[PDB]
């Protein structure tokens, strides 16, 4: 990974073997969820292409997905090499040499080169690139890995109101629907699969509740499950 | 967040996973408490407004309560825009734009403009007023998490008074109790009860009256304060 | 707490969460015992009022003796606001305000007020003022909160002398009376309470023979009991 | 290990207890293993062979994997020297020997000799080539020590599909066999020692379609928690 | 405790928390024990006397001990005054003046005056001295706080000659004996003690023999069975 | 230990209890095996001899065999004493002196005086020679209790040539007989009492086989021992 | 304190003792203070505290004066 | 190798067994000092193990006596 010191100074620092192996950890307890997600993307920012291979490399665990991410990746290398065949030197030289959707991987270009673009007029970030492209695979594992599905949720007969809109909350973020349809969801289909008399007890609230007054209502329907509050 | 005290804005670290490891194992496993407040100051100390998204964001339970707190920054941030017109642009290079109350939270901002506000000079310092905002609702969600009722209290069929007020003092803070409040509770609730040879002293301290004092009463005459007998 | 290990510059750094999770614990899983003057003395090293502040706030336990020990330590910041009076705006332009007693217990200042007074030369001490106040108020509480009086505990008809001399000190240590009364205390009230057997060599040891001496001697009495006691 | 900047001088400091105590700990727990050479190559980085010497030598355990990983690298430096006969002059402080084979093993060289190869520009970089040879006996070792080979890997009547492509693209990654018979091994085998009700969503999927779709495929058969998810 | 952090000048760094936990456990799990001083003097690493009494202060129980240990700090502390072995002579006016048992001892100085004599030449190290002082005391708590006497301990008929002489080396640890008893002991008592075997074939071999030679002695007799061993 | 060697800014740095805990936890779990003297020399890294000695004195266990430890110690002090240069000449010649014994091993000679050593020419490093005499103390013991079982361990019918053949390894490691009684091991015993089935072809193949050309060998014999081995 | 003893019996051989002896004077006011009560009997420690700590001598051999009884069966003097 | 015969019968037949042997005189020395004395009796283990090989052999003889002949026993008088 790669720090900035003032006024032209850039230079590069290795990872903690600990620190590194942060995310992976995380995949350990929760599987693909996506709060998965950011903490991937924090581990991710400022490292080197180098680095964030490492980052895949690492798990020994879930292998059929970690080769499926690595399908993720290389379409959209090749996507990028459609968009930049590069056949030609730099012709100044001030000017660092474009990138092939190899070089953005991280196989074909050296830390000089992945460092000097980002030097570069204008800067060219193949880090931050090849970052939403691991992003959009881990996107897609948790798209696909999911548990459940907003359809299909609706509340128990002993459940209260406050469990339930906890993981309609969460599965709300799973579906990849456009804003209209996650807020008709939200209105219509939240309220719809209350549970018989806590439904009675929303319209006696009536339409326009806040979540505090709907959170502490439905409490003597329902009784508290399980502490840990992961289902 | 800043390790350095001139480092640059372009490349920059994000939160770790590591931090980020610590918080989200106590607030997933034990919700939120009082103490949570002074550790999440601890940790967030010069945090960007993506370094603390990322700490809001990488929790996957209790998704209810994170939504009242981003409802509380919302109310804020639009409070700090009905009151702060967008500023002008900058007028030459080496100076940045004013941050509008949707830029202090992260909604238009990107990070090099985050950090870019806090290595600038004199650093602004954008994160800590999104600190005293997420602040705000925390302290908030925390009487949600609030286990029992300061108004619907009573002390034991046979507790001490001594033993009472430890626990109603411990439940007086689970509310984060002002003085007029402590005061009429003290008043119509903790010296209300007890024993009429022990509530002439309660009556002449009255609620203003120091813990020390007001505890430590009665030793010397008087029946119980608890309503089962001691001899 | 403001460091100077970090660069050749004094500069404040942020207080850790391994600093209050080991201040928390001997405070909470003991209740108050004379080791939490040693705990606060060790690790409030370097703070600003600020930390002492966060310090003081962050117990989750013990709710109404942290009252007391609060209005115990602001009678002291009261006191100083009698005897030194001093002005809020400077005594006159260019100049920085002196602390008042509320300064000193970071009420009404700032992170950075903190920082100016005790980045001078020398030092204006408003952590180590306030770390004293607390550390006076320490002494209040562990006396209180004390489960024990050294005025009943004595010697018994099978007990060495050593195990006497061993819970005597512990209590000694607690309790804060006047020096000349805690030397009448060695001198004649661990003499007297003695055992009768063991009250023959304390005289002819006398009071000025070493605490080898003392211990060894009446060492029988019940027996040997060192393989059948708990340590 | 050496460390910090060639300007300012490289120098070279001593290895760290917490990493040393954590290879010992992770050797005993997972061996050598395919999230073990990542751990490897990162702790390594710095890293002399008089340092990778002192890190395999702390290991303990797995004393006939040694023997294999000591005459490959032996046998390496060997196939190096014959290769490569060395030609250098008697050389003094200032001037550096060129490196035989032996010295790339640790087994002739010093350190100084060392941190003075790596110094050079550009270097003779003695350790990366050192690391490769250890990582090459690391992969025949993990290889040797299969939990199970790719050519016995099935699929039984209940298991399914999915439990089944985790283990084939795991045990592939082990496999040391070349990349064409790999392809056969991935085309082929997979669909055949797939279950028959697999096999034949299979044949009329074909190698046209893509993973995802594969990975989507064949989950209505293992059982009822297989069926919630696609419904 | 003092730290350099390549400056030019000496500097105070706060207290760890892992440094008293680590003390805190080992008094608790393993009461006053041998292995106790020599962590006590990993601890103690630039720790200056108010760190090291800091850390004398944080035990709750076995203060019978406590006291004779801080009356032996204040012999060995009386001595080093009138002994003075860091004697000045006679010196004029603006000279760096001359400490005595008090300023070695911290009660007449401060911790920067401390620093002064270690950095003005020749150098006195404070807390190297008042180090020396303390385990001083331990070494008398480890042998009080055993009974066990060199005259007096015994072997079986059974047991190998190996445990009763690993078993006189921890006895004469905590007794920390003299040459002439450690010649009485090993000639005479511990071959006459020693199992009926190891008799015949000690007194063959040497009674007076070394400790390397008499754990050469004695093979194939005592403990488990009589064949299939190698001592 | 000190750090920073070949550099201008040589410093001191403390013993971490992260070393030590390492050090009693492997005497502890196995006592004297050849994986303890390179966790020692990994330990000793720029080690004083403060620090050498402390690490020796944290073992708590084996005082018999750490006592015979510091006999060959002693005998090694006295032995570089015997090759020590002539006392004669100037008492004191206004120059520093050369280290004798007690020196090294660090009972007279304190750190000011040992970087003495190191900046006066030649070098001398204390703690370097110093750990060699530490390592034949260690290597005394460890040939001193030798495992003795190479003879003693023939594989059974059902043996795949794996556990037995690392367990074989690792007492031939634990043997300290000579290169040329080594060799011969590995074409007779070896293969001599090896599996049955396996043992006729390990004839064909080749008796002084290499460990890896041993492995691979022995496919198609048949029979339920082939079963069980997986590879 | 014995059971039947009141106050004024009891603080009147207490100053009788403490004039005889010869601690120091604060040493003596700890013992007007603490020992004075703890040295009182069990149930009459209560009298005293709801009396609180800052009441008169008046008023210290006024309590208890119940359980010494009737002034006519053991004569003051 | 056992207890059965005594010392002399059995080294004197190592010996022959060592004489028809080609492997280095080492590997001899180290059969001398491990093998020929794990089968010796508990008695003079101690005293076999520091003559090995490398003391005199006719010194081995000074001990063991009285062990003695064809068949079984498991330690010496």
């Amino acid at each position: 990974p790669i720090v900035q010191n003032l006024q032209g100074q850039m230079v590069h620092q290795a990872i903690s073997p600990r620190t590194l192996n942060a995310w992976v950890k995380v995949v350990e307890e929760k599987a693909f969820s996506p709060e998965v997600i950011p903490m991937f993307s924090a581990l991710s920012e400022g490292a080197t292409p180098q680095d964030l291979n490492t980052m895949l490399n690492t798990v020994g665990g879930h292998q059929a997905a970690m080769q499926m991410l690595k399908e993720t990746i290389n379409e959209e290398a090749a996507e990028w090499d459609r968009l930049h065949p590069v056949h030609a030197g730099p012709i100044e030289p001030g000017q660092m040499r474009e990138p092939r959707g190899s070089d953005i991987a991280g196989t074909t270009s050296t830390l000089q080169e992945q460092i000097g673009w980002m030097t570069h007029n204008p800067p060219i970030p193949v880090g931050e690139i090849y970052k939403r492209w691991i992003i959009l695979g881990l996107n897609k594992i948790v798209r696909m890995y999911s548990p459940t599905s907003i359809l299909d949720i609706r509340q128990g007969p002993k459940e209260p109101f406050r469990d339930y809109v906890d993981r309609f909350y969460k599965t709300l973020r799973a579906e990849q629907a456009s804003q209209e349809v996650k807020n008709w969801m939200t209105e219509t289909l939240l309220v719809q699969n209350a549970n018989p008399d806590c439904k009675t007890i929303l319209k006696a609230l009536g339409p326009a509740a806040t979540l505090e007054e709907m959170m502490t209502a439905c409490q003597g329907v329902g009784g508290p499950g399980h502490k840990a509050r992961v289902l």
